[PDB]
């Protein structure tokens, strides 16, 4: 329930994500930073976050999984600016077949529309 909850659960799904995909740290950090670099694994680190918070399957947004895992994971005034960037993002990564290239368009695009965007 608490943002140190938020922080807490972040912080598994990064160190697990890290885990599997082997990118740099550096890499990761920037994605807090609009540093979206082209690189394949840093694209498949967010694909990874994106199906342990259960947006995406098989490169798909689940909107309505979403909206619920946004909303008990984050405090609600980060939960508000993340849900309406969903909702302007909703179809960014539509006709987009490999999974990895599909969750980082969409990570662009919720950075590009959320003003108080955070990811692990």
């Amino acid at each position: 329930m608490t943002v140190e909850q938020m922080m807490k659960s972040g912080e598994m799904i990064r160190s697990v994500c890290l885990g599997k995909t082997k990118v740099a740290e550096e890499l990761v950090n920037g994605l807090r930073e609009s540093k979206f670099a082209d690189v394949k694994e840093l694209k498949c680190y967010v694909n990874c976050v994106m199906e342990m918070m259960q947006t995406m399957k098989k490169g798909k947004l689940n909107y309505d999984a979403s909206v619920k895992q946004i909303d008990t994971i984050m405090p609600d005034e980060l939960a508000g600016p993340m849900r309406a960037a969903l909702d302007i993002c909703r179809t960014v990564a539509d006709g987009i077949k490999n999974n990895c290239d599909a969750a980082y368009v969409l990570l662009q695009c919720l950075s590009k529309n959320n003003p108080k965007f955070i990811f692990p």
